[PDB]
DNA sequence: CTACCGGATTGC
DNA sequence: GCAATCCGGTAG
């Protein structure tokens, strides 16, 4: 049973739902246990899926777990796949690839924090700095295939951009939709030495729920 | 490597 | 609204 199936103990209100950027007072480093601590805090209010978004404004975050195999993590940026492609009759959260992704729901979200107009056929900015951006998070999950996955839980890496997104054949031959991100940030990189030792200046530990 | 639930959010 | 979506978590 334990967090499979538990609600939030509490919301964050400091900043609405619809908020573009860092949560004010959650530092880059912040590291949590389970997702549902992750939404509470305002940084990825979805419990389970990896974007959060609205498909007319943008997507406000996303979550690096290694639940897709498309996704190639590099740190300062990667990319990212979206989702859908997938059969969950069951009731099921996650599967392998079984259909064509669509630029549609969260991977339109994400496709609008592109400085660049909504394409149906991909598009890059050139001057990406200037998108929308998107707090990445980063679960222990992603261990598997990247060095930067954390050894437990969630970490909080700051914010990225997307540089650019198209569609393409994954690795299991569907369709998928693309996302480069790429770091734009004011604290350094949780794991690097210099931000490993400001983890330490803070003195953030891993939170785990009351 | 399987199976599947409550809860959070958005689509429309 | 209310139906559809889901990068968890935990059992086996």
């Amino acid at each position: 049973s334990g967090m499979a199936c538990v609600g939030r103990t509490t919301e964050c209100t400091i900043v609405p739902a619809n908020h573009f950027g860092p949560i004010p007072g959650v530092p880059v480093g912040t590291m949590w246990r389970f997702r549902v601590q992750v939404s509470e805090s305002g940084v990825h209010r979805p419990h389970v899926a990896g974007i959060h978004g609205r498909s007319n404004d943008g997507a406000y975050s996303l979550v690096l777990a290694g639940g897709y195999e498309d996704d190639v993590d590099n740190g300062n940026y990667f990319t990212y796949t979206g989702s859908g492609g997938r059969d969950l009759s069951g009731n099921k959260r996650t599967a392998g690839q079984s259909s064509d992704q669509k630029l549609t729901n969260n991977n339109r979200a994400l496709a609008l924090n592109c400085h660049s107009p909504i394409n149906e056929k991909g598009a890059e900015a050139e001057d990406w700095r200037q998108g929308k951006p998107v707090r990445v998070v980063r679960n222990m999950k992603g261990g598997k295939h990247s060095k930067y996955a954390p050894a437990e839980g969630n970490r909080y890496d700051g914010i990225y951009k997307v540089v650019k997104y198209w569609p393409e054949r994954g690795k299991s031959g569907f369709l998928v939709w693309r996302y480069l991100l790429r770091r734009d940030d004011t604290e350094p990189e949780p794991w690097t030495r210099e931000g490993k030792d400001r983890t330490r200046q803070l003195g953030l530990t891993m939170q785990y729920p009351e």
